[PDB]
């Protein structure tokens, strides 16, 4: 389960947050594949509860009517039409699993749903599965009010409803091997791996036994004996009776404290500053590089506070940059898609705004002529400088971090092996400094701000000379105060 199972030199999953299969399978061949992406994450691929108010929410993906393959991502034709397509180009697909729970125990009865399964909340009646009151916790959660009302008592963080969202009774064998079917079915398919979301929800034990029902992956795109590549979602930043580690034994998962201290750090708060990364990782007391699921942002906490996000794009790539640059963690890119945020006592009101869509319906992924994306997608993958920094970790998978260096304040550098070498002024005044690469002697595209295309650079060059130092200049000012190469950006 820790293996991402992605091709060989391919080291990054993007998320395709709210994307159609249609444009998901078009991504794989013409974007994708060539840039060297490892992976997809997709919305959750089955029906769920159509919610009106408000319009559409991203949420209403989170409660489950049933595990037909059938959402305003599209149908079951379209998503093995997909994953086909991207396996075919070395592009994997790992699904969003909801299988904590199924819809909010308020929604009405009825067939208010994205493939039209009828469902009743109140009796506890999910017929397309099927589920029935046997089927949930209501019995074993020893809260009032039935929902999860302390984060400090394990016990009903597992049992209870999170935010009334009916809980799965994860202990009986009958609702595990109907989550495993749900599974097994998108694992033939040729799906690759799962993101678990609220994994903390549920017991380290509950998850081991649906896991034990799984297939292998598909052997027409994976060898023999591969397991699906596990990745629990778990927020954990401390302070909390349940960790990360109780779901090792699973997995890989999230590590929220990545993005959560690399924004403090970016955005230069609470006195910290880049200096400190140099011993970035388990250092700063994060789980162990070879569980980390990271990323700087997610698709929830896109929406909340200091997280660093594509609203503040400068700071964004820099932090995003140093992520892919360094070698701990197995990294996710988010892409996003833009809403009308408006601001009421510091609160953004419409942080539930769905996908751009026209009456509900999910509009396409348009593509600029200069690859950038229409429709009010953000397409934060495309963006030249994550983009190319997703091939720079590629190239230098496998080289050790080194060269670091940092001026005690806010400019630091670093390199991987003699494959990369990156550099980041977050002062308040000019980084111009000669500095040892690693790298052999060279000219070298600057793949922040450009691209080697032929024989040039539409970019910076950086000058290598015979001893591996260059010569760096950024100023405080700098649209993007970074510079990286590595092998393949080389003249
Ligand atoms: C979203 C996230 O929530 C949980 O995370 C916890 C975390 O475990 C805690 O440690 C903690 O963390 C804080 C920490 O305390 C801070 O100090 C630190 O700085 O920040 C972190 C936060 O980053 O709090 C968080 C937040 O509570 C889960 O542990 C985690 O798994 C969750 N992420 C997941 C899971 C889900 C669920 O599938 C997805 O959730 C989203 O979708 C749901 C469902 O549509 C949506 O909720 C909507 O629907 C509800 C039914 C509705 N409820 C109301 C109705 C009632 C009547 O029945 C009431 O009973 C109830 O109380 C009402 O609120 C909600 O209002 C409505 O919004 C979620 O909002 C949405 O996020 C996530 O996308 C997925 O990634
Ligand atoms: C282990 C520790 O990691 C992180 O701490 C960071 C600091 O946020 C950062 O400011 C910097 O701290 C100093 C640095 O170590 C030192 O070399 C430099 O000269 O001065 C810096 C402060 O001015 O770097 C460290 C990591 O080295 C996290 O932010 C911390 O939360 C984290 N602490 C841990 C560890 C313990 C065990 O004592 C608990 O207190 C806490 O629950 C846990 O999160
Ligand atoms: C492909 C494209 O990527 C990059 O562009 C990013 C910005 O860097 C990023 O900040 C963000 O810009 C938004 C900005 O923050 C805000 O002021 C404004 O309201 O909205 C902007 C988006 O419209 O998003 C864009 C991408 O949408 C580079 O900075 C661009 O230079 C880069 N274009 C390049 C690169 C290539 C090939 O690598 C060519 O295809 C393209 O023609 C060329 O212009
Ligand atoms: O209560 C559990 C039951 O849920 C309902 C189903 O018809 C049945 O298959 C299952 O045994
Ligand atoms: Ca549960
Ligand atoms: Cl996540």
């Amino acid at each position: 389960q820790y293996s991402s199972n992605t091709q060989q030199g391919r080291t990054s999953i993007v998320h395709l947050f709210e994307w159609r299969w249609v444009d998901i399978a078009l991504e794989c061949e013409r974007y994708l594949a060539p840039k060297g992406f490892g992976g997809v994450q997709v919305s959750p691929p089955n029906e769920n509860v159509a919610i009106h108010n408000p319009f559409r929410p991203w949420w209403e993906r989170y409660q489950p009517v049933s595990y037909k393959l059938c959402t305003r991502s599209g149908n079951e034709d379209e998503f093995r039409n997909m994953v086909t397509r991207c396996n075919n180009v070395g592009v994997r697909i790992y699904v969003d699993a909801v299988i904590n729970h199924m819809c909010g125990n308020a929604v009405s009865a009825g067939t208010s749903s994205t493939c039209g399964s009828y469902f009743n909340p109140g009796s506890r009646d999910f017929p397309a599965v099927p589920y029935s009151g046997w089927d949930f916790n209501d019995g074993k959660c020893k809260t009032g009010s039935g929902d999860i009302e302390n984060y400090n008592d394990a016990t009903q963080v597992r049992d209870c409803r999170l935010s009334g969202l009916l809980d799965l009774a994860l202990g009986k064998d009958y609702v595990r091997s109907k989550i495993a079917e749900y599974m097994n079915h998108l694992i033939d398919i040729g799906v690759a791996g799962f993101r678990i979301d609220a994994s903390k929800h549920m017991w380290p034990g509950d998850i081991k036994a649906i896991l034990d029902k799984l297939h292998n992956l598909n052997s027409n795109w994976f060898p023999e004996g591969s397991k699906p590549f596990i990745y629990q979602e778990v927020i954990d930043l401390g302070g909390e009776p349940i960790k990360s580690s109780d779901y090792f034994g699973n997995g890989r998962v999230t590590e929220f404290k990545y993005g959560a201290k690399l924004g403090t750090v970016i955005r230069k708060w609470n006195g910290e500053k880049m200096s400190y990364l140099k011993n970035w990782g388990e250092g700063w007391g994060f789980m162990p590089s070879d569980r980390a699921l990271v990323f700087v942002d997610n698709h929830d906490n896109q929406r909340g506070h200091s997280i660093l996000t594509f609203w503040d794009a400068r700071l964004y790539k820099m932090a995003v940059g140093f992520m892919l640059a360094h070698p701990y963690g197995f990294t996710r890119v988010m892409s996003s898609y833009r809403w009308p945020r408006y601001f009421e006592n510091g609160k953004d009101v419409n942080d539930w705004v769905g996908p751009p869509n026209d009456n509900g319906v999910t509009k396409e992924v348009t593509i600029n002529p200069d690859t950038t994306c229409g429709n009010d997608w953000v397409c934060e993958h495309r963006w030249r400088q994550i983009r190319n920094m997703v091939n720079f970790r590629n190239v230098v998978d496998g080289q050790p971090f080194t060269n670091w260096y940092d001026n005690g304040s806010n400019q630091v550098a670093f390199g991987r092996g003699n494959r990369g070498f990156i550099v980041f002024n977050n002062d308040d005044w000019t980084f111009s400094l000669t500095l040892q690469t690693g790298l052999p002697a060279g000219t070298y595209c600057d793949v922040i701000s450009g691209d080697k295309i032929n024989g040039n650079c539409t970019g910076i060059k950086i000058y290598v000379s015979d001893d591996g130092k260059a010569h760096f200049s950024i100023s405080n000012s700098a649209e993007d105060p970074f510079i990286a190469i590595h092998a393949e950006s080389k003249l």
